[PDB]
């Protein structure tokens, strides 16, 4: 399960590093790949944090829509599940990640970048909720991880038009945290996880989990699940 | 039938409330937002939508004679109408726009937050103005304000009741823009005319799922989003 | 009774913590929160609350010395005594302003942001501390810090548990005044006062609304909005 898609490890953090020339444009193997990469780096105690990376050049266009072209529904239905399971996993893996953003991220490339617990941002990047273009709409939660962020009126205005925005628009909007030269990107990315690399792992994964929790379940539910990791952390 | 009207144009309605002198909504007025939001919808002849009270006001809000003179059960109706039409119009599957002139002031304020986006004049009055009537806004107003604005703020701002201007309602996020008084209609025609060449049928999936957001359990989220894009798809590929 | 005092005066109470000498927080001051925040909903004399810890300081957190000497099952009620504190400091049913002088850290921050609003020292220092116990923030403060501020900032300052400036709060929205240290419980006090004269019931109904939107699923909140929205016209209440 790694032909686009490798973990590289290096001083104590991660590089999950996905490689599909030109554009990275993710197709369903590219998906399942990212799923055993979250799951490989979650479990991996050489790991402390994880910089999501697509090279110097791009990030990621988005889904793949030649192959996506060729699909039946079933087929389709299918790769809109494993999508989810794909940005679901990079959201949830129990370690501080960034996304090291240059180029583009475009569509469920964009998504995938706010996967990342943050991102740092080329100043040149060019970024869009794409679909609408291919007459589709957003998959993998991109619709709601993108309106938490902006609101709805900017949320539509941005997937109704498909339009691109830059970075330093997106830093504006609060959808990128810092932005920087081309060449430096992936450097700051790497600078930003180390600053986790001297905390405690298990504390670091149970406030990830509550904090990924609040617009997700409900409030008895948080409560529970925050009292639980707390105990935990304690008791250890 | 009798205050609010649809008007078609060019592949563009605009729906108007009109009972002056401070388009003043009461019960009957929701229900005729309803039928308007519900006929927008359907018709083939609209691409986008205005939402527009006339060069003079766009409400503000709730008719407080009727509301002052009801009784829990007809508090409850009043409250029931009052949130269908709120919806409705937020559920219109095309992009809406509001025009908003003069006055938006309680439910008034909460309509005008029901459309997609919102164009105001420059020398608007907002205000969640039903605590000086010794009530609360309706229609899921504190959500939809809060949602936009923060705990802190809507607080700050329902329970004074306080008119503010269009400038903090633009540094707000409120509004999304912000022109003279007597060219917020012509700014809002040509917003909405922006989408009148979009793909209908994906802008409604689109817009459906952005609303679910705050209104979904996230696994009905997931499962609607999966269901929608599919259908996207599949009639695209047949025709 | 012996950390939290209640102050009155012409319809303005005041909620004062005092424990030197950081009003550290231990499992009593919080059952002494929960009594104190139920007696203030329960009078109907008072219109408005301020929450204080002194000109000193607001709170160190929770008290890490009693937190040590505690096995998980206590532990785990201790955690869950502190939610009660906060939760019954945050629906008192009036307008309530945390007066925050010194610091305001871990569960500090968490009981500051409780209040409806915040003024704050300049020279005040925040922080989620939490992490650096080892720990993580109790009392549902990761998902009130996560309200105003977003996943990704929330993410910084709870996985860092650094120190941040009156400065900084104010620029993320996490208190909503910054004035001089001298000035900061006046200043909350003529905020507060601002509210005396709303009708109170609709004060009360609007909070419990507010405060709803990012605790009850969807249906739930139609359904308590509407009841409480009905309640202002019932024969008892009008």
């Amino acid at each position: 399960m790694n032909e686009f898609v490798s973990v590289v490890a290096d001083q104590g953090l991660a590089t999950l590093v996905v490689s599909r020339p030109p554009t990275n444009a993710m197709t369903r193997q590219v998906y399942r790949e990212i799923v055993a990469a979250a799951d490989e780096l979650g479990r991996r105690d050489d790991i402390g944090a994880v910089v999501l990376f697509g090279g110097h050049e791009i990030f990621s266009a988005g889904d793949d829509m030649p192959e996506l072209r060729t699909l039946n529904a079933p087929e389709a239905d299918t790769a809109a599940r494993v999508r989810l399971e794909a940005i679901d996993a990079v959201a949830a893996i129990p370690k501080p990640t960034v996304a090291a953003v240059t180029g583009y991220a475009l569509g469920a490339g964009l998504t995938l970048a706010l996967a990342a617990d943050w991102r740092v941002s080329g100043d040149n990047v060019k970024f869009g909720a794409t679909e609408i273009l291919a007459g589709l709409i957003p998959g993998g939660g991109g619709m709601g991880r993108l309106t938490r962020v902006v609101g709805s009126s900017r949320a539509k205005e941005l997937v109704f038009s498909g339009r691109f925005f830059d970075a330093e628009e997106a830093l504006a909007l609060g959808l990128i945290d810092d932005m920087v030269a081309p060449d430096d990107v992936y450097d700051s990315a790497v600078a930003w996880a180390r600053r986790y690399l001297e905390c405690p792992p298990r504390a670091l994964a149970a406030a990830k989990a509550v904090i990924n929790d609040v617009f997700e379940l409900e409030a008895t539910e948080r409560a529970a699940a925050e009292r639980r990791r707390y105990v935990e952390l304690f008791a250890a």
